């Protein structure tokens, strides 16, 4: 009796301003997402389409629920065979391009208001889940970001202190090389297994400061700037930012 | 002079990975991998876009 | 001519009762989806082990 | 007589993240491995 | 913001440099070396002279 019309068209640069903000601070720390203007537009048109999603919405309306028992189911049913959602382009195919995306949603009802209310109601509620689950999606990518990077630097370190470990036995040998060759003072080339050019003085304090090493970062940068990474990615959060996932062409008529 | 207490070093090497990395890091992640096990994850393998009905 | 914006299946089952239908579909779908869970969660240890086992 | 109906889709990136915590482990155990959420569907 | 962050990453490194350059001074002390030297160690140079 009353169908409540609307067109919508994916979201433009300019409603993506504060997403492209928080992207922005995780770009500075090595990741780099989006939430892509064209997806989030198909999740809404998905999610609207969802007859289980449009069915909570209606019951969890206290406007519609004033319009007795387990017919509630029923009229429940029947409401929501009154949502549609068209593709503007499926209608007259291929072969003419479409400048731009585009689909009209819709719902009638016995009355003007009702079919209108209705329809931006449900409108809002789906657009909701969608940045909901959008912000999800981008919390879950830093999630795995920090998980990576924490774990990584605890093997690099584990890997540094082998290396280490492995390059104290070699000095080792090396002054004993050295002290068997009387190179005491530093040569004025060498073994490519045990160097010694150092001489053995040089290479007893050497030996000591590799043995006195106990953070691996402490002579590694690229360590320290891991650690600092990893703190940063930890510290990071996204925020609840608020964005529509599309462009209203139209907006919900008053039939 | 030198060779040979390289030699007498090199002859008594009794551990190739005392003197390399690359050995002690892949005894490393080898003891890793036994140690890792996989949780039973729970997931969906689908979206519902519609639950099944009471018709 | 024109591919949808999503792949969907439609799942369904037939009964006696209304209930009967959704209480069957319903439970065979947990079922179904149990074993995907089940056979998946296998192959990714199935890899660790071969991982495992090579490396070693 | 009656007929009980469900439309599943492929499973989102959202529903994937217990899972995705795993994969993470093993990449760094590198072992890099993943479960496509369109051959879960699938195989359901 | 990547300023701030490459301001930061290089103090970390010059802090890394630091020590390094600490043990170089230990390292040319014990082997003698105090004037340049007009080979080197490639962890803890030396040819400068303590």
């Amino acid at each position: 009796k009353w169908t409540s019309a609307a067109v919508v068209t994916p979201p433009e640069p300019v409603q993506w301003q504060e997403l492209e903000k928080t992207f922005t601070k995780l770009r500075v720390l090595d990741l780099d997402i989006k939430i892509d203007r064209t997806e989030a537009f198909n999740l809404f048109i998905k999610k609207f389409q969802s007859v289980s999603l449009l069915e909570e919405y209606l019951r969890s309306s206290p406007y519609v629920m004033d319009q007795d028992e387990l017919d509630l189911h029923r009229a429940i049913v029947a409401l929501s065979e009154k949502m549609k959602a068209v593709d503007d382009n499926a209608s007259k195919k291929k072969d003419e391009p479409s400048l731009y995306t585009s689909w009209t949603l819709s719902f009638t009802a016995p009355t003007s208001e009702e079919a209108q209310t209705v329809l931006s109601g449900y409108i809002d509620y789906i657009s909701a889940l969608v940045v909901k689950e959008s912000i999800e999606n981008v919390r879950n990518k830093l999630e795995i970001k920090t998980q990576f990077e924490k774990e990584k630097l605890a093997q690099d370190r584990i890997k540094m202190k082998n290396q280490l470990d492995a390059n104290i036995q070699r000095l080792n040998y090396s002054l004993d090389i050295a002290n068997a060759a009387g190179i005491k003072k530093p040569v004025y080339k060498d073994d490519p297994d045990f160097s010694i050019s150092l001489g053995a003085d040089g290479i007893e304090r050497k030996l000591e400061i590799e043995k006195a090493v106990t953070d691996v970062a402490e002579l590694n940068g690229e360590l320290r700037n891991r650690q600092y990474l990893v703190e940063q990615l930890t510290k990071a959060n996204i925020n609840d930012v608020n964005f529509t996932p599309f462009k209203y062409q139209l907006s919900p008529s008053l039939p």
